[PDB]
């Protein structure tokens, strides 16, 4: 998975 990579909802948890 791509955190850092356009952090949306999944990726960064909406952070």
């Amino acid at each position: 998975a791509f955190r850092p990579t356009a952090p949306g909802h999944s990726p960064g948890v909406g952070h």
